C-alpha cells in the first residue's frame, strides 16, 4: 500500500545503521543502505516521496519508495 | 533500440532491489546497482536519458542508458 | 542525548578512516563509513544536523544523527 | 598520452557494466566503476576532463582522467 | 602538519586507483577510496580543503583532510 506521500520532514541515521524518514507525520525506516543517499537527495531538493509497504503504521519498515 | 528518450518523470526503488524509471510515458526497470545513483542524479538535474534495450514496451528491463 | 544541533562548521577525514564534524563549537567523530557522504552533503547545503550520542562533550563519538 | 581534453558530450552506461564518455568527438570507455559517479558529476557541471591512456583512438579504454 | 590550504585546482583519478588533487600549487595523492567522492565534491563546490600529512612536498601522499 501507499503508506505516505509527501515531503521528507527529517531523515535520521540510526545506530543500527538503518535510516528513518518522517513523511506525512509518520516515521518509517529502511535497512537498505543504498536508499540512504537517494532519500537524502530527495530531502535536499524537496521532492515528494511515496513510502510503499504492507505495514503503514508509524515506526514501520519499508523497502520500496517512489521519487516524484 | 532506443526505447525512450526524455527526462525521467519518476523513479522507484523496488522491494527486490531493482530500480524503475518512467521515461516518455513508459516504465523501465534495471537490476544494475550502479545505475541507481546515476539515474536518480539524472532525474534530479533534469538530464535527458535514452533507455536502450531490445525490449521497449512499458515494463521491460534495460541495462544500457545514455545520459545527455 | 541531543549533543549539538546546528550547521556543520567543518568536517575532517581522519587517518584511521573515522570522520569528524564540528557542530555548535564542539567536535564529534563517527566510524560509520555511510555517514561520510551524508554529512558532507549536509555541510555543503547548510542542512541543520543533530548529533545524537550518550556522550556529548567535545571529542566524543556518535553513530546517530538527524538531518533537517 | 592525453587522448582528449574537453567537455563530456554524453556518457553511457554499457550492458557489460563499463562506462563510455564522448569527449572532443571521440568515445572512450572505462571499466573502473568508481569513475562513473565522478564522470557524471563532471558532465553535469560542464567541467573539462582529460582522458589519459596509451591508446587514444576513438573506442579505446582508459583508467586515468583529470578533472579540470 | 598542515601541508596546503585552498581550493582544489584539479583532481585526477590514477590508473592504480589512487586519487591526486592539486592544492596551493602542490600535488598530493591518497589511496583512500572513500576520499574520492568527498574530494571531488569539494572541488565541484569550491570548498577550501586543508591537506594534512607529515610529508608536505608536492607529490606526497595523505590520508587526512579537513573540509571548510
Ligand atoms: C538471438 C535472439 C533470441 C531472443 O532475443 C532476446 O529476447 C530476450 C527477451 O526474453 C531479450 O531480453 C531482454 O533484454 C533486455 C536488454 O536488451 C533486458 O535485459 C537487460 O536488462 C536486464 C534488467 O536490467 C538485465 O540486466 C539483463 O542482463 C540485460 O541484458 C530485458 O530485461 C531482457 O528481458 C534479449 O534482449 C533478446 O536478445
Ligand atoms: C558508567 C556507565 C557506563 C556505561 O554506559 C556507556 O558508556 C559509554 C562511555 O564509555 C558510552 O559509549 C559511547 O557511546 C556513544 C553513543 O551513545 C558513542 O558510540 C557510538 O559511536 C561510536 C563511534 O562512531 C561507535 O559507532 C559506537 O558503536 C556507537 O555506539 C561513543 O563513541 C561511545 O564511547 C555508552 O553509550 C554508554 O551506554
Ligand atoms: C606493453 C605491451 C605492448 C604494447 O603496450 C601495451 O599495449 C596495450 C594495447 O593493447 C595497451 O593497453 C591499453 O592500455 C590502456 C591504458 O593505457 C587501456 O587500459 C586501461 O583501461 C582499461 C579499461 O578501463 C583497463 O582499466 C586497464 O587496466 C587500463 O590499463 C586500454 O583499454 C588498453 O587496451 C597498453 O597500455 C600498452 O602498454
Ligand atoms: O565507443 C565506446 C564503446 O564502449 C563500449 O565498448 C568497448 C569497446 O569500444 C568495444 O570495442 C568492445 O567490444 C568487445 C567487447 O568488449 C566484448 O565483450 C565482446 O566479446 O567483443 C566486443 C568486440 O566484438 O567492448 C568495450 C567494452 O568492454 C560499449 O559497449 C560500446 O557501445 C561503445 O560505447
Ligand atoms: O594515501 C597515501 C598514504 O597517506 C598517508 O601517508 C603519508 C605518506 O604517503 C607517507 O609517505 C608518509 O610517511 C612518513 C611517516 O608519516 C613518518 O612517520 C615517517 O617517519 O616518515 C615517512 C616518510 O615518508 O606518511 C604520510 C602521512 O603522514 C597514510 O599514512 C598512508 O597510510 C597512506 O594512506
Ligand atoms: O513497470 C515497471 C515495473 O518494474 C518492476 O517490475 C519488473 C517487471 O515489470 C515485473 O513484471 C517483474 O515481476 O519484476 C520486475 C522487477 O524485477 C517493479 O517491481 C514494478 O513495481 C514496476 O515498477
Ligand atoms: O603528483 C602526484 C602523483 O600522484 C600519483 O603518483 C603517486 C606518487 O606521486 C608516485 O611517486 C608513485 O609512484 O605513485 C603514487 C600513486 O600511487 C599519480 O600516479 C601521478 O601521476 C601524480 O598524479
Amino acid at each position: 500500500a501507499d503508506c505516505a506521500k509527501g515531503k521528507i520532514e527529517f531523515s535520521k541515521y540510526n545506530e543500527d545503521n538503518t535510516f528513518t524518514v518522517k513523511v506525512s507525520g509518520r516515521e518509517y525506516w529502511t535497512n537498505r543502505w543504498n536508499l540512504q543517499p537517494l532519500l537524502q537527495s530527495a530531502q535536499l531538493t524537496g521532492m515528494t516521496v511515496t513510502i510503499i509497504s504492507n505495514t503503514c503504521s508509524s515506526g514501520s519498515g519499508f523497502a520500496e519508495v517512489q521519487f516524484n
